[PDB]
């Protein structure tokens, strides 16, 4: 069955052959192992070895030919790279999955088995980190010259642990058994510096008495989809430079202070933390890659060609430095005048803002800024002078624009803005979703946008069909393919031929049986994995994204316990069973966050053990998801959780996911499911609550959460019961945060979209007792899903902002 999946290449006599032959090459002499020795690891990395092999001559041409051809370099600094697992993607993308299959199978190996062992690259926290993903493998599956640059971190986002219903975070050691994608290039090792002081003398400004830390690149093949191209992606990793017992002793081990740099990823989502050490981690990206850059920019063929053939993006503000950055390089080491340095600076840099709420924004204290990076700062200051003279030029007299838009923030502790660094130093400024970039225009940048407004852009997110669909969900891609062939998967907009088959019945019932393949193989991982049982006969309710408040998983807690009562209440009526999911990872250091998951767990212990509620409703939390978990339990979804308060949530991608694997989307009006909705039609989506109109009005009167509480009699039972203790009867109070922060601190409006958010899960309900107009109108979802293809985000990227033409064109 497995192997008669089309989309999955083929499986050539000696192909099969061959990668059997190479399996047991690397079994050998990489692996050192035979097969009395061997376990399923060991088979996992002689496969890896095998398909990474395949990469190699691709990976050396594509490489050759951006040297040949010198298209512009499209160079894309995030501090995320959200990258999952490879092996899979690797055969997907060289057409190799069925032989591989066939090969392994062989060798009476389970292929699928021996995927399961490799571990996620988990270089990032959430969206942001998962988009950086994404767009790699666009760009190189429309043939752009794009280079991912970010830093190599011994641990990724923590491994989350759920002990007594609490988050507990664990150590992602991801490269405990090494990682076979990546190639170490120890010769290509720069220098980065810190601290010192700044000179200025004959020659102009010289950062001296520097500490230095070096910057070793690992270089990771990314493979498009089919096309033959192989693009990198360089990750930095920090390395002490190279030049008394005790003493000397001492010295050896303090080389770890300065290679911490690279030790850990900051697990925040949507939150600043100014700590010093990720201060370090954005320049140690920033200094190194601009290196690169300029080296790379005249082994080419005078720097008024470098805009020309140098495009940098910056993935929101976390390598703003940049900026700064090329003017350093440009100024005080290559020695042009400042003017036309800056006019170099704007025309390569661009800027991509993610964030919404105001904490979310770096803002760095000048004094951390003055003795970390001096000449920075230096840099930063006369950049503001300048810029607030061509503000004050074209609004004359207006004091407070100045004030606004400066990139130095007055306080008692005085800070530099860098998002106002970024639209000064950036030709473009974009959002991520066409609600949230218009925002940025209108209220958030609009003074930023009244002096440059050719400067603010959209690029609506995507993500990446071939890990999203053909990866994850091979039997809808195949349904897909047997109707309108395999186009779609670098095209996505095809998928709108699919509106043909909303009256058919061998689709729909396809559409259908697909699902529920999905539904019994998630089942089976629950059940093989952590010993958790869930009705494959219900609903599949799923909020899966990390724990925030803005993204009102408590909203969704208020709504599972109103099922709970509502049964209760009158145990003989009939409901729709429901599995309630929800999982995601709370900041280590967000006290409500993890409150909010131990709800989700007590709720969980009273619901799934009331014998009146059976397995007509059970609530789970969805230990430690990540990409891996995303791929298996988004395709097995009936129901996408997508509640954020309208005006918070940037875009999401999450959504995106859901849309393209066959789940209906309950959500408001935010972010990207606006457009969502506008391409499926809004009667194929269930929308419910404020819109941003009506949460601004709210905030004009002020938010009362009691009136709220006074006028809902459902709404006021579930406060009584999480004050009073039924969800922690050992612990009565355990809650009354919660609780606190609800009736007097919501920031973003729970009790506010409760009756229509319950309302509209009736409807839900209803349409779900109706399973094929549930299925039509999830085909009216799938077919309509093609916007939503990173292929067309990044297609937009390269035309409205780098200025580089994509393609589709096979190398040789
Ligand atoms: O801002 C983010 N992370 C962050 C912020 C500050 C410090 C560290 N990390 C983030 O993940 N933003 C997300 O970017 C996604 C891609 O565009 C959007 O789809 C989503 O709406 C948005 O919340």
């Amino acid at each position: 069955k497995r192997k008669q999946i089309s989309v999955r290449g083929l499986a050539g006599v000696e192909n099969v052959t061959e990668l059997k032959k190479n399996f047991n090459r690397h079994l050998h002499f990489t692996l050192v192992k035979d097969r009395n020795v061997a376990t399923p690891r060991d088979y996992y990395f002689a496969l890896a070895h095998t398909v990474r092999d395949h990469l190699v001559g691709r990976w050396i041409r594509t490489q050759q030919h951006y040297y040949e051809k010198d298209p512009k370099r499209i160079y894309y600094l995030s501090l995320e790279f959200y990258m999952g697992r490879t092996l899979q993607n690797t055969m997907v993308n060289l057409a190799l999955e069925n032989a591989c299959d066939e090969a392994t199978y062989q060798l009476g190996l389970d292929m699928e088995e021996l995927e399961e062992i490799e571990e996620d690259a988990g270089l990032g926290n959430g969206g942001l980190g998962r988009l950086a993903a994404c767009f790699l493998d666009s760009m190189a599956t429309l043939g752009l010259a794009a280079y991912g640059y970010g830093i190599r971190y011994e641990f990724g986002i923590f491994n989350q642990k759920i002990c007594g219903g609490w988050q507990m975070e664990e150590a992602d050691d991801w490269l405990r058994y090494g990682n076979p994608w990546e190639k170490a290039r120890p010769e290509f090792t720069l220098p980065v510096h810190f601290y010192g002081r700044v000179e200025h003398t004959s020659q102009g400004a010289k950062w001296v008495d520097t500490q230095v830390v070096l910057a070793m690149p690992y270089d990771t093949p990314v493979p498009g989809y089919r096309n033959n191209v192989v693009n990198t992606m360089r990750l930095w990793s920090a390395k002490a430079p190279n030049d008394n017992v005790g003493g000397y002793i001492q010295a050896v081990l303090d080389r770890n202070l300065a290679e911490n740099i690279s030790r850990v990823l900051y697990p925040n989502d949507n939150f600043f933390e100014g700590k010093e050490l990720r201060l370090k981690q954005e320049y140690f990206v920033v200094a190194a890659t601009l290196q690169d850059i300029i080296r790379r920019f005249k082994s080419s063929k005078n720097f008024d060609a470098f805009p020309d053939k140098v495009a940098i993006q910056l993935n929101d503000t976390h390598p703003s430095l940049a900026i700064p950055e090329l003017m350093r390089v440009l100024v005080d080491l290559e020695r042009l005048d400042w003017d036309k340095a800056w006019e170099v600076t704007v025309k390569t840099c661009a800027y991509t803002n993610h964030t919404v709420l105001p904490e979310a924004l770096e803002r760095w204290p000048v004094h951390l800024l003055e003795t970390l990076l001096p000449r920075h700062l230096q840099i930063i200051y006369e950049i503001n002078q300048r810029f607030l003279n061509r503000v004050a030029a074209a609004f004359p007299g207006d004091v407070d624009r100045l004030r606004r838009m400066s990139l130095v923030e007055e306080g008692a502790v005085k800070r530099i803005n860098m998002a106002h660094l970024c639209i000064a130093g950036s030709h473009a400024v974009n959002g991520v979703a066409r609600i949230h970039s218009e925002i940025l225009k209108k209220t958030i940048f609009k003074d930023f946008y009244e002096l440059e407004p050719h400067k603010f852009q959209n690029k609506t997110n995507g993500i990446t069909p071939r890990r999203w669909l053909v990866l994850c969900n091979p039997g809808l891609a195949e349904i897909i393919a047997e109707r309108i062939g395999e186009e779609y998967i670098s095209d996505l907009d095809q998928l709108r031929k699919l509106l043909s088959y909303v009256d058919d019945e061998a689709f729909i019932r396809d559409v259908a049986k697909v699902k529920q393949e999905n539904k019994l193989k998630f089942a089976a991982y629950l059940e093989r994995e952590y010993k958790v049982h869930i009705n494959p006969n219900s609903l599949f309710d799923v909020q899966v994204k990390r724990i925030h408040e803005y993204k009102r998983q408590l909203l969704n807690c208020l709504h599972v316990i109103t099922l709970y009562n509502r049964i209760k209440k009158e145990p003989n009526k009939f409901v729709v069973p429901r599995t309630v999911m929800i999982g995601g990872k709370a900041a280590p250091g967000y006290h409500m966050a993890k409150m909010i998951i131990k709800l989700i767990t007590a709720i969980g212990d009273v619901v799934n053990h009331d014998p009146v509620v059976g397995d007509r409703l059970r609530v789970i939390f969805l230990e430690n998801y990540r990409v891996s978990l995303a791929e298996k339990v988004i395709p097995a979804a009936d129901l996408s959780e997508q509640i954020s308060t309208a005006g918070t949530e940037a875009s999401g991608t999450g959504n995106m996911k859901f849309m393209l694997n066959g789940a209906l989307t309950i959500g408001t009006m935010d972010g990207a499911n606006v457009e969502m909705a506008e391409e499926a039609g809004e009667e194929n989506f269930f929308i419910f609550g404020m819109r941003v109109e009506d949460v601004d009005r709210l905030d004009q009167r002020g938010y009362n959460a009691q009136e709220y509480y006074d006028r809902i009699p459902e709404l006021r039972q579930i406060i009584e019961q999480l004050s009073s203790g039924f969800f922690s009867p050992k612990q009565p109070d355990l809650f009354k945060d919660i609780v606190n922060m609800l009736m007097h601190h919501d920031r973003f409006k729970v009790f506010a979209d409760y009756e229509e958010y319950v309302k509209c899960q009736e409807r839900v309900s209803a349409l779900y007792k109706n399973p094929r107009e549930w299925t039509r109108m999830v085909i009216r979802n799938i077919a309509t899903s093609g916007k939503f293809s990173s292929d067309r985000t990044i297609a937009q990227y390269a035309r409205e902002i780098w200025g580089v033409e994509p393609s589709r064109q096979r190398l040789p």
